[PDB]
């Protein structure tokens, strides 16, 4: 299997209490990390320079295709408790307006902040056979400073195989209905989410992990669901995706056996409304 993941990776300048650290971030990183358990992943991204160690982390699990840029997307993250953090945009890499040629089994769009235009999802839906999307970076404003969400028309999403959003983000998709996509996944942190198969609603419960930190959870969930749905029917894929995400949150990595996922998945609650 060959997968293309599209979106900026990010230099996060992270403040927790009186300590500052930098770390690689961006939904594209986390989606690719999950999908790497299922396919040969390539990441189409943009940045000017990143720490050698981060380039290595990226290349450990994917091939990089980098749109030339004078800038690197950079956020200041300031934690307010064990898991909530404020994001402020400081710098932004080049837009990504041209996809590569060649056949990909999965194209997964996961931008940070408007670098992938909706027009590219539209053209890709005609050219590529299978497109998955995380909405966050289509809604989040690319304006400098504190993160804000602005509404967008969601008509361009019709034909997407898999769409992921946070429950709180869904309000920003206007002119959208769940049957526009084969599968809509609506996350709500550690709380019960919703999933739609051709417009028909299911509820599901994430695994009740102990750890508060949830960086990348929704991106890993989308990537894992994409991976499992290629092999498994809908409900099983959902259960396995939830379990995979749980083990990622526990381990801060994707080094766990598929056996451990399957065992955990059997207990995941899913109900057809």
């Amino acid at each position: 299997m060959k997968c293309l993941v599209v979106g900026h990776v990010v230099r996060d300048i992270v403040k927790k209490g009186n300590k500052v650290l930098e770390r690689l971030g961006g939904g594209a990183y986390y989606s690719a990390l999950a999908l790497s358990r299922f396919c040969d992943v390539e990441i189409l991204t943009s940045f000017s320079n990143l720490p050698e160690e981060w380039i290595k982390e990226l290349e450990s699990m994917a091939k990089l295709q980098v749109v030339p840029s004078e800038t690197t997307t950079t956020y200041e993250l300031t934690y307010l408790d064990g898991n909530r953090r404020r994001l402020k945009l400081l710098e932004r890499a080049s837009p990504i307006e041209e996809l590569p040629d060649g056949e990909y089994d999965v194209l997964l769009m996961n931008p940070v902040a408007r670098e992938v235009p909706p027009a590219l999802v539209t053209s890709a839906l005609k050219k590529f056979p299978f497109v998955a999307v995380d909405i966050q970076g289509f809604i989040r404003s690319s304006s400098p400073g504190e993160i804000q969400y602005q509404p967008i028309d969601g008509s361009f999403l019709k034909g997407v195989k898999i769409l992921h959003a946070d429950l709180g983000e869904y309000q920003y998709l206007q002119g959208f209905s769940p049957e526009f996509v084969d599968v809509l996944l609506l996350s709500n942190g550690p709380e019960p989410g919703k999933a739609f198969l051709h417009g028909r609603e299911y509820t599901f419960e994430p695994v009740h992990v102990g750890v508060d930190e949830s960086t990348g959870a929704g991106d890993v969930f989308l990537g894992a669901f994409t991976g499992f749905y290629s092999q498994c029917p809908f409900v099983q894929a959902l259960k396995r995706a939830a379990a995979f995400t749980a083990l990622f949150l526990k381990n801060r990595s994707v080094d766990f056996s598929m056996d451990d996922v399957n065992e955990l998945a059997m207990k995941v609650e899913v109900k057809r409304v």
